[PDB]
């Protein structure tokens, strides 16, 4: 395994429209070593809104739901919102 | 765990300028499902070349190395290249 590829893994939000950044465009990665952010690329798929009863997240509910999905434009996700379903 | 992040993880080249791209500017992923190559975004930063003795990658030789760094460029990696220490 000589000089091996450097991992980077980053936690996005699964969807319809593929992976999401969140609003704010900014994703937590981790390498070998470390946690930290990282800018979302402009244009990036990003999670506008989240569209379903407030109290469902309270209660920890692991169900499918409406989402709005925009592009990352200087480091803050920008409409108009596309629908998709997020999980 | 509900609606758990969707982790995804890609593969880069350590550097003294950051994680590098392949020369193609084309980094493999997985996600937890699957294993896909994603373009890098434009202006990401590349490995242009590598710059040592070909017999050492033969002999599977595990030590740094001088490199040079780029920036994706519609799908290539551009130059003009900086030095780098790569490993």
């Amino acid at each position: 395994d000589y000089t091996a590829y450097a991992p980077l893994t980053c936690y996005f939000t699964n969807s319809t429209l593929g992976l999401l950044a969140p609003p704010n465009c900014s994703v937590l990665c981790n390498s070998t070593t470390t946690w930290f952010n990282e800018t979302s690329p402009n244009n990036a798929s990003c999670l506008l809104t989240v569209d379903f009863l407030t109290q469902d997240a309270i209660l920890q509910e692991n169900q499918p739901y409406n989402c709005s999905v925009g592009h990352c434009d200087n480091g803050t996700c920008a409409g108009p919102p596309r629908h998709a379903q997020c999980w």
